[PDB]
């Protein structure tokens, strides 16, 4: 019911934020699959084969059964050293899109919860102006019958109520709509929600641009992420590199053989060759292996790493440029917002004051029902607008937070602390 | 011309479906690929050698050349198999896409149809505007000219009149867009389309939401491709498991080599052993491979597919909370759209007799052109709300449909029936 | 400060563009990594080995060194050249990559120095519909403390006033937040513009759509790029193709290897066969393989590439219906611009002709200040109509040169030349 309890219930269900965690999990449990290569590798083999002779061997037949356990064990082998710490910095970037969904969720979740509060504002002015209209309706009526007003103004407040009804379906329908929205981001339904305090609500001027530039610069979570992915594609130029250095492996085994042979051609001249032979052996041996030259391969690869290294860079100036984006543009907004807000409440009142004095002007002749009507549609709007301009205001705090990289639950906390009353989501 | 022959037209040429249509051939296709490794595989080899002995093997030198036929057959290795189902799996899923596309094309098309019959209405409705402006023009100007009304109330129409010139432009350019998008699904211009049959058009109320939601889980395409994708992790955690299993081949062959020695070296004292040689050998064998340790490599390729089939499980709670909302947000949709044909029903009527109160108040001064002029902006804007909100009702329809996963040609052909006379795309 | 000096300044920094450019160039490099394997390949092997015999051979052990240089050189092998030609291809790809690429920069400079130049005009007019709407409820509240008029106009005119201020606080906002997208794009802060000349504005009618839609079809990079990627995916099948032919390769060597034995059973009734070996041997051969049956793998392979190609062949149907809609729609809007141009002039004049009535008639009694104020804002609204129809002719123009093929760096100075005074992006 009011934006901790939401936040919590979302936090603990939402899937895109625990598939995301998933993903999280799979980058760093790869590390141990990268440093596989780098351990013992030790396989059983063991075979049966049967051959025979032919066109100058036609007479010597043969079948032998075969067994071994082999081992292998990297001893330099830079490009398996390499692998690894290309894994450790996926997790690390990995770990970075956490973050940054983490903070996504808190956004996501405290803009749907606003954005039901505002679609119950809407929809309780609509009732309001529905109202207000109604009672001009009905008076009209009355003094239509008593004769101290033309059955015109009958008809034009009619025509102005059946507009307003016809708004209450939409406004309406952009509630429940809403709440959708929050059920999707949640899981849940809320049948009312807790409003802001408007007698409690205030506005307070954002940090100085260049002091939030400055540390959104230092913090936030998308240049951090471009940051690390330059620094991986840095990495890949030296697995690149990688490819002209010799390696050094180490061999063993331990396996039995047997074979026994048969036929014509056995013996009679063979000299003890074709006799029963029943093996062993134990080894332990070094390879070492040198590249020298493939085409021109190695070399192309390292300079397409070079250039994959450019385009990381050109990403991370990306980057840069829609931090500057994102915080300016919101700085800008919190400051229209707050000048909206005061903006608009001076406009209900002055629209409050303008439709009382066409309410005056129209019993002495010099407004008609019209200017009533019109009076009462451009308060409500304006009421709109004012309630709106708060939601706005709240909402821009949130982005700016976003765009530091430092939105978190206790911000949630200092939102929440501005809401007050309950109010349903699904009135009549 | 009707959305039935629009239809059938866009489905032989649409070229995203078709794509989606040869995207899941290929698929199909690839299980044969997939199988392949479990059949006989049999290939040709032949080769020519020459070498020339030195240090310690100085003066003895030869030129073999052998050729034989080589087959491998799989006899037990579980990896082989798994691939073949996992293409299977991945084919089903294909084919689950296919069916998303297929209904896709028809939304999309009825979709850009309303359109459109919608921006059709609006230009209809903006020129009946124009013409209603225009006559009240020519009358004040008539009636100023005899003295019966100031020169301001020509002056004022005038200046309402230029703003529903603007506008038609406007509604022209947005009719001649939809025109364009239209044959962008369809490949196809029409001149002219079947319009809503607004004389016989009425409105029904949905199944209740809790159906529309059970049948939407049985059915949805969406949720069942999520829940053939969470198989397929599953199965791919199989695939990962297979890699602690044995392997079990069978081998077999037939080949020939000649060799022929030459040199200082060859003969005295060599006993024999460089003679000429004219093997032939036919061979059957059985390999087996066993794993036992490989660095952890298996177990961490587990995990990773076990933190993946979770992923795949957040996916399709994902799904799930997608269609709830589609169906949710369709079916208040649906209810909103008849209740907001109802209320501009009667909004129109009020309107207009809205507007003959400001011609009678005109007529004896208790009203101005400008009423009468508001008035008449007033009823049309209630008259495009009506026609708007119609197509509204019966895009919501399809969207209901295609969220319950079951839109097919029998719900075009339901949509056709709502038609009737032919109307332009392109009048003057 | 000019569109000729932003666009200079965006080319050389862009970082979006920088990065196409990066991608081409490793495209373009990849082709000497493609060529690689149908050059010399050449590697120096060397180990040590030591063996301990067991079970019938216990008493011979043995310790070996070998180290030798080998050398392969492709001499038949399809699958070698086309993996050349398809990287080739994959090079041509990614260059109409970049060429796109170049084009969206000037557009997308162009469209949003054009979009601050817009919403200077927005701010610049509302400030003059606010002074207009003060100088009223200045003059009326003069005339209502020396008793001319109640204060029932005072009150009217205060509302209204109040809404423009409210607008003044968007129209501002939206001006600094289309400085910071320029910002984005071209890495820079512009405190002053060269505005549109509208003294020397003219519009001109667009080439014939036919004309138009056969130049796009010549020259549109889209379409260039779908039918080098059918062209491509055609190449694929004959690298399937590929899979049935066969291979010849050639191999050379030059190694050495010691080998001494030792323990019990090297000697007595050996027969030299365990003495002291020092090999060396001189090596070249030829080595011929093929296929012949892999358990339907070829071909099935084949037939994925053959549906592959369908799918390709559907996407250039995708792109030339794509490039029909954005030549047909933009041709469209042209036009439709052209006319909101001349009807918007039109509406500026009939506007400022009824706000006088309203006032010729305010004084006299047959309007009241509410009609003054209300034409003062139809009055504004058209001059902002106007003024945004100029914006979007030229916008418009920049999109069908987009679509031709052929925006270049002559199109934005024919664009700098329609520019003169500078007017500032931060005005108070």
């Amino acid at each position: 019911e009011n934006l901790m309890q939401v936040y919590q219930q979302a936090r603990l269900s939402n899937p895109e934020l625990r598939k995301s965690a998933a993903d999280r999990d799979a980058a760093f449990e790869k590390i141990n699959e990268a440093r596989s290569p780098l351990l013992p590798q030790l396989g059983l083999g063991a075979d049966y084969t049967y051959s025979n002779g032919y066109r100058d061997a036609n007479g010597i037949n043969s079948n032998a059964t075969s067994a071994s356990l082999q081992l292998t064990q990297s001893i330099f082998d830079m490009s398996k050293w390499r692998a690894l710490t290309l894994q450790e910095k996926a997790a690390g970037i990995q770990d970075v899109t956490y973050q940054t969904d983490q903070q996504t969720l808190i956004l996501n979740t405290a803009t749907a919860y606003f954005n039901v509060l505002n679609a119950i504002d809407v929809l309780s002015y609509t009732q309001a102006q529905k109202e207000a209209i109604y009672r001009q309706l009905d008076q009209t009526t009355q003094r239509f019958n008593v004769g101290l007003v033309a059955i015109t103004d009958v008809q034009n407040a009619r025509a102005q109520y059946d507009t307003v009804l016809a708004n209450e379906l939409t406004a309406r329908n952009n509630l429940d709509n809403a709440v959708e929205q929050l059920r999707q981001i949640t899981g849940n339904y809320y049948p009312e929600l807790a409003a802001l305090n408007v007698e409690n609500f205030k506005t307070d001027k954002p940090q100085p641009v260049n002091a939030l530039l400055k540390e959104a610069e230092k913090r936030n979570l998308s240049l951090l992420q471009a940051r690390l992915s330059q620094d991986l594609a840095r990495e890949q130029i030296r697995q690149a590199q990688d490819g002209h250095l010799p390696t050094l492996d180490l061999t063993a085994s331990t396996g039995i053989s047997d074979t026994s042979y048969s036929g014509s051609k056995t013996r009679g001249a063979a000299g003890t060759q074709y006799d029963d032979s029943n093996m062993g052996q134990n080894k332990v041996g070094l390879s070492f292996s040198l590249p020298i030259y493939q085409g021109g391969m190695v070399n192309s690869q390292v300079k397409q790493a070079q250039y994959n290294f450019v385009g990381a860079s050109e990403q991370l100036e990306s980057a840069h440029r829609s931090v500057v984006q994102t915080v300016r543009s919101s700085f800008n907004n919190i400051n229209a917002s707050i000048s909206s807000i005061n903006a608009y409440k001076q406009a209900v009142v002055s629209a409050q004051s303008s439709l009382d004095a066409m309410e005056a002007g129209y019993s002495v002749g010099t407004r008609t029902i019209v200017d009533v009507l019109d009076a009462t549609t451009t308060l409500y709007n304006a009421k709109q607008e004012l309630a709106n301009a708060r939601y706005n205001y709240l909402i821009n705090q949130l982005n700016i937070k976003s765009a530091l990289g430092t939105l978190n639950e206790q911000d949630l906390l200092a939102l929440n602390n501005a809401l007050s009353k309950p109010v349903s989501t699904n009135p009549e």
